[PDB]
């Protein structure tokens, strides 16, 4: 069958196995030449190395498709600093699919809130690496402040950081950890928890 690779390759040799995902590259390295049916097997297979390459032109790419890749490379950056036993083909490749695909999802979620942002009251959206800042604004609501949300590959799954800057209101670190928690850990946890701070804040 197929999976949410496009394409699979590998050495002549059969020890090193590149995976891709349109611009995103997930390379393996196992000890030795891979002999049988690594993903129907079941058979110990020891990996060497666990390599992300990105085909993205940061120049040429909005700054939410940046924040993907740099989710996914931060994520196996940190994976292969695991130097007694390591994770297994099958395994490996499931997680990075369901981590691209969410991490892909972000992306637009991303591009729905520069387009739609002014509807919650959401006047900037400014990202650094993996800091997601938004800055909410509205003199009739009088309320003002940017919230810092601290993103990874493991989105939408976990809890978020989260800090803020206020300006002008009441709002606080409570306040606004509070609306984190409320929405569910899912997809499109990051659209949800603008619409829930628009109908919270400034619907308020
Ligand atoms: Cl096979």
């Amino acid at each position: 069958s197929l999976s949410e690779w496009d394409v699979v390759e590998w050495s002549d040799d059969q020890a090193v196995f590149t995976f891709v995902y349109d611009t995103i590259q997930l390379t393996i390295t196992f000890e030795e030449s891979v002999v049988g049916f690594p993903f129907l097997d079941k058979r110990y297979r020891k990996i060497v190395d666990v390599n992300f390459q990105s085909l993205l032109d940061e120049d040429q790419a909005p700054p939410s498709s940046l924040l993907v890749h740099k989710l996914i490379f931060q994520y196996v950056e940190e994976k292969e600093s695991w130097k007694t036993t390591q994770h297994q083909l099958p395994k490996m490749l499931e997680e990075f699919s369901l981590v691209v695909h969410h991490c892909r999802l972000l992306g637009e979620e991303i591009e729905y809130l520069k387009r739609w942002g002014p509807n919650y009251n959401l006047m900037n959206i400014d990202i650094n690496n993996n800091e997601l800042r938004l800055l909410f604004s509205s003199s009739a609501a009088f309320a003002k402040f940017e919230i810092t949300l601290f993103l990874s590959a493991y989105y939408p799954s976990v809890p978020l950081p989260s800090t803020i800057q206020n300006h002008v209101g009441n709002t606080s670190q409570d306040d606004i950890a509070t609306i984190l928690s409320k929405v569910p850990l899912e997809n499109n946890y990051l659209k949800n928890v603008v619409k829930q701070i628009y109908q919270d804040l400034f619907q308020d």
